[PDB]
């Protein structure tokens, strides 16, 4: 019914935790990744999430458009969403494909620039907050949903965003608690460890609670992702967060999913 395609590994930033690394740097052919949508869109598919990575690297984004207008326009996928951390999103986009975007979440973990700054959320001009403002108006500009997405760890857990996520009146904010990806960002081989950014589940709940009031505020406990986060690979393979399978370009939609 839906899906996480995370279909490119590269990335500007450079965040700490970051559970879904630059391991490659293949994105498949654009009507090879047509041809995997078409399929998942005959499986059964409603709502369709573009991730990675970072989505709007790969070709300055229009690659990324392209898809999300085939998803839309040849697909008539009900959904489509993108989840971006919005440093490389041109207003041209929005002109060139908006209208067949649902939906954008932008992570934002602080609104304390310096935070995200010393997490890495960033890419040395320590202004990723203002720039979440600024595509909130492009959203509201160009009639995109507009969400926001933060990964609760150690240097936010105690954070207040009351104010600062009503001031920005998000369709949906999604909390992520810090998740640890064995391969990912946990070994020493990894390309992140993120052990240091961890936050127990009675830190996590303690952050929901402070933030009872934001009625938009939807929580992703470890075990949440654990069980319902399904993610399709840059060789639309199917993996959890918990080897890969076979490519749904391979063996179809129905035996990639075992
Ligand atoms: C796809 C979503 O995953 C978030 N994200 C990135 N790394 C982690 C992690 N270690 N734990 C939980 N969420 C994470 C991104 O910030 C984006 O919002
Ligand atoms: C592993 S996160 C992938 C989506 C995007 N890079 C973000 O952080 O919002
Ligand atoms: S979590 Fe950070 S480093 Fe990882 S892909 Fe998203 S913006 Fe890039």
């Amino acid at each position: 019914v839906s899906v996480n395609y995370h279909f490119t590994r590269q990335c500007n930033y450079k965040c700490g935790f970051c559970f879904h690394t630059a391991k490659t740097s293949f994105v498949l052919p654009l009507e090879e990744a047509k041809r995997g949508l078409l399929l998942l869109k005959q499986a059964g598919l409603e709502k369709i999430n573009f991730s990675g990575g970072e989505p709007f690297l790969q070709d300055r984004g229009e690659y990324l458009g392209k898809l999300v207008r085939f998803c839309k326009e040849e697909l008539a996928l009900p959904s489509v969403s993108i989840v971006s951390n919005g440093s490389l999103i041109r207003e041209r986009w929005f002109k060139d494909y908006g209208e067949y975007l649902d939906i954008l979440a932008i992570s934002c973990d602080s609104f304390d620039e310096q935070v995200n700054a010393l997490i890495g959320r960033g890419q040395g001009k320590k202004n990723h907050v203002e720039n979440l403002q600024k595509l909130r108006r492009w959203c509201r500009d160009y009639k995109v949903a507009f969400k926001i997405n933060s990964v609760i760890n150690r240097f936010n857990v105690d954070e207040d965003m009351n104010e600062h996520i009503k001031a920005l009146s998000p369709v949906r904010w999604k909390v992520f608690q810090c998740l640890l990806i064995e391969g990912e960002n946990s070994g020493e081989d990894a390309l992140r460890e993120a052990e240091r950014f961890l936050i127990s589940n009675e830190e996590f709940e303690t952050f929901l609670e402070r933030h009872k009031e934001v009625s938009c505020l939807v929580p992703e406990s470890n075990q949440k992702m654990k069980d319902s986060y399904l993610i399709l690979d840059e060789y639309m393979r199917f993996l959890n967060c918990t080897d890969p399978s076979k490519s749904i370009l391979d063996v179809g939609v129905e035996e990639a999913i075992k």
